[PDB]
C-alpha cells in the first residue's frame, strides 16, 4: 500500500484514537494526506490564524499594530500569562497578537476577538475570505474546547487548516511585510517542542501553532518547515480520542508528522 498509509494506520490503532494529518513540500508539490478531510476540533490551534486576521487588519489599515489596548479593568481568562504581565498600562495590538499566538494567551486572544475581529463570526468570515470552507469558529474562549465527539463547533480539517496557513504564510493575502511578521510570529511559539519540532532534525526551523483541549485527548500542531537548503514544507497534524478523560499524545502527534514528512508522494 502507499508508502506510510500503513505506518499512520498502525499509529492510529495504537493511539486509539483518531490521526488527521496532512504535509505539503511547495518545492516539489509532492504531499502525505490521512483523515485529512475529517472534522477535528481545533482547540488554541485557531489563535495562529486570528494573529493573521490582526496582520490583515493592518495592512488594510483598518488597525495599527501599534495602538495601545487598554484592558486595566477587566478581568482576564485563564492562562493569560502575558497579558497577565502587561496589564496595568496595556500593550500594543501587535505585542497582544504575538502573544495570542506564541503563549496561547486568552485574555489576549478574547480581547482581539471582541475588538478588532468580530468574534467567532469574524474569525469564521476572515477564514472564508481567503478561501476556507470548513473552519468555523462558534465559542469563545475557553468554551470552544469541549472537544465533544461528533460535534461540528469549533472543528475544521487537517487539509483546511495547511491550505489556509500557506495561504497565509506563502500566498499573497497578507503583503511581504506581514508574511515576513507572521512567519517571525510562528517561529517564535513557545509550545511546540514536543510536537512537530520534535519529528525534524535540529537544523530544519519551524513556525507552529498547537492546541490542547483539555478533553477527549484532543491535541493538534500545524506548522510551515523549513528544511536546511529546502523549500517550506507545510504540515498539519490533528487527534482526538473518544473518552472525555484519556490525555493527548504528545508523542503520537510528533510520529504522525514524521510519517508525513518521510512519506510525501
Ligand atoms: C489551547 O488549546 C489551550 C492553551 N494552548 C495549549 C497549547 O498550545 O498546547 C496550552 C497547554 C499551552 S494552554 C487553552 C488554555 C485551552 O486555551
Amino acid at each position: 500500500n502507499t508508502k506510510g498509509i500503513d505506518e499512520i494506520k498502525n499509529l492510529e490503532t495504537d493511539f486509539n484514537g483518531r490521526i488527521g494529518v496532512y504535509a505539503l513540500d511547495t518545492g516539489s508539490g509532492k504531499s502525505f494526506s490521512y483523515r485529512a478531510n475529517e472534522r477535528f476540533p481545533l482547540c488554541s490551534s485557531f489563535k495562529g490564524f486570528l494573529a493573521a486576521a490582526v496582520l490583515k487588519g493592518s495592512q488594510d489599515n483598518r488597525l495599527n499594530l501599534n495602538q495601545i489596548v487598554n484592558y486595566n479593568t477587566r478581568s482576564l481568562e485563564f492562562h493569560s500569562p502575558i497579558t497577565t504581565k502587561y496589564k496595568d498600562n496595556g500593550m500594543s495590538l501587535g505585542d497582544m497578537a504575538a502573544a495570542a499566538l506564541q503563549y496561547s494567551d486568552n485574555g489576549a486572544t478574547n480581547i482581539i476577538l471582541e475588538r478588532y475581529i468580530g468574534g467567532p463570526e469574524g474569525m469564521t468570515k476572515f477564514m472564508r475570505s481567503i478561501g476556507d470552507e470548513d473552519f468555523r469558529l462558534d465559542r469563545w474562549e475557553l468554551d470552544l474546547n469541549t472537544a465533544i465527539p461528533g460535534d461540528e463547533r469549533d472543528t475544521s480539517t487537517p487539509a483546511a487548516v495547511a491550505k489556509s496557513l500557506k495561504t497565509l504564510a506563502l500566498g499573497n493575502i497578507l503583503s511581504e511585510h506581514e508574511k515576513e511578521t507572521y512567519q517571525t510570529w510562528l517561529k517564535g511559539n513557545t509550545t511546540g517542542a514536543a510536537r512537530i519540532r520534535a519529528s525534524v532534525p535540529s537544523d530544519w526551523v519551524v513556525g507552529d501553532k498547537t492546541g490542547s483541549c483539555g478533553a477527549y485527548g484532543t491535541a493538534n500542531d500545524y506548522a510551515v518547515v523549513w528544511p536546511k537548503n529546502r523549500a517550506p514544507l507545510i504540515i498539519s497534524v490533528y487527534t482526538t480520542k473518544n473518552e472525555k478523560e484519556a490525555k493527548h499524545e504528545d508523542k503520537v502527534i510528533a510520529e504522525a508528522s514524521r510519517i508525513a514528512i518521510d512519506n510525501l508522494k
